[PDB]
């Protein structure tokens, strides 16, 4: 009952820790501190607070190993708080977006789980993808939030050998996975496929790589055709939105288009059918809350790969509860 | 870097777990399950949801050891989920209040820590205790939420001997501490003091014990006078709100009123000034967010006791980050 009350209270009050991290990010404390503004007084002066309130917020965060030090010798960053800094590749924009849009989305979680309308849609009056287009700047902020998952993408070219290979990023969106591969392995060449008229974001995000002729963009419908003669076909976050049939159209398109000995690589969160990792299932509820998305089990994807003519060769756990499943032609 | 990123995401997404437990609580899943309604399908029909959403919620809660089992063989409670049930001493009402009023309070946390206006006041346009006194239903719910802390009160008569002895509950409020003592030790006798005109709640909450003539109530100002000849003077969540001057008046009132070899017993959350427990400091920021209160360090309480002519005899760590400090006449 004691351990149980203590664990329960941790979970109940976890939200207040999220808020405190969000406030530390909004206030730019991690930046100020790295700069040497590192006392209660100087921090309070910089952000417009009071020294005692800063002291209390800092005491909390330090106790949870987010920052370190004290007001007298000075506060400093820890590996976790460095991620809050306003620097390339940090988690700052993800923290802010999650503490704003997704904080609002998770407020009507009860009515969402009862009705089946995502909490996001209840909170904002339109579906998520609609919101990113409507609400001014939301799209830009969300792409910055998503850069946080360059964590999994940076691992792919460390696990998979792209040296002298051509790859096809099917349904690439902004091009972050293509970008990460091409940054890591200079002899690799890619094609990114997306809907015609959808290539603008990628044209800008990939401008230097396009200028260097390391990549080309193609407009097309992946269900009708994929760019041919690739060695590796990346399906990143594609399968989850597709039903049995469209998934088999897509997989058949890659199976027939790829070079001899080519591979299909599915990159996606999948849930272990038994003993799922607690974080993977938290992401799964979140996918509902955000957009009524649904995850497959690892088994369902492996079996789906088989029905599309592939033999799985590797299943690798990536950062942020993402899997990489590599399949060759059966 | 992997490890830091995994930690940050845990903290950032912790809020969604709080929302998931709040939802299970609002829906009465633990009650339903205890009564044998224990599949996704029967749970869904019971609450007006759908089997798939229940499945995903329950998968999440089970993975975090809140419930156990599975839809086929049936879900079942755990020591943690038993605390959510609608039973006398559970955390159920605390979870609900924290997921409603305090979830609202913690939304403007940034503006709160900058301005100094508690998030509760920002959110509701009204200070916390004014809100409780004005809105009888909110006041009722808050009292039920504060019952979760009866965990600490029930330990008190196990650590102190009230057999044969008399106590004075100074600032007793609704009277839960007095009631915990008399229920544990039927031969204890006690007086509860509070401000005249405030005794309504306690007169009701303690009706039985008042009818048994085991306890009486007195209306009065503790800063001028306290009931005399007590063996044990309980100061529960009373000093925290008092300045130096007021605390020394109260302590002197106790020192002069008490029996030979009497004790003053301070029950309060305090912060260890050197290496504080992360949970104690989270409670401290929450106290600000709710009503601009704050906790003292343990050292400050010990030093204040000494200034009031007391010597600390014992310090005991009670449940839910609360301290019991026993002092005798120096």
């Amino acid at each position: 009952n004691l351990a149980a009350a203590r664990n329960l209270i941790q979970v109940v009050t976890g939200e207040w820790k999220s808020r405190c991290v969000y406030v530390a990010t909004r206030l730019g404390l991690a930046d100020l501190i790295e700069s040497g503004i590192d006392s209660d007084e100087t921090l309070a002066a910089a952000v417009g607070s009071d020294a005692e309130r800063i002291h209390r917020l800092m005491r909390l965060l330090v106790a949870f190993e987010i920052f370190q030090g004290d007001t007298r010798d000075g506060y400093a960053n820890t590996p976790t708080s460095h991620l809050l800094r306003d620097v390339e590749g940090s988690f700052r924009d993800m923290v802010l977006f999650y503490g704003e849009e997704f904080h609002a989305a998770w407020t009507p979680a009860c009515e969402a789980l009862l009705s089946g309308t995502p909490g996001f849609e209840l909170a904002f009056g339109e579906d998520f993808y609609s919101y990113l287009k409507r609400c001014p700047d939301a799209g830009r902020r969300f792409l910055l939030a998503m850069k946080a998952s360059n964590l999994a993408f940076h691992e792919i070219p460390r696990l998979l050998d792209f040296r002298g290979r051509s790859f096809v990023d099917v349904g690439g969106g902004s091009g972050e996975l293509t970008k990460a591969i091409l940054q890591a392995e200079p002899s690799a060449r890619g094609v990114m496929l997306d809907r015609e008229g959808s290539l603008g974001v990628a044209r800008d995000n990939l401008s230097s790589l396009l200028a260097g002729e390391r990549v080309s963009l193609v407009g097309g419908d992946m269900l009708q055709e994929v760019p041919s003669n690739g060695d590796i076909y990346l399906l990143s976050r594609i399968i989850g939105d597709l039903d049995e049939a469209a998934s088999l159209r897509l997989l058949g398109n890659c199976r027939e288009a790829m070079a001899g000995d080519g591979r299909v690589v599915v990159i996606e969160r999948t849930i272990s059918a038994s003993e799922p990792s607690p974080m993977s299932v938290l992401w799964d509820v979140h996918l509902f809350m955000a957009c009524a998305g649904r995850h497959r089990t690892t088994e369902e994807v492996v079996d789906l790969l088989g029905r599309g003519g592939f033999a799985v060769e590797r299943i690798v756990d990536l950062p942020m509860e993402t899997r990489m499943i590599v399949a060759a032609r059966a």
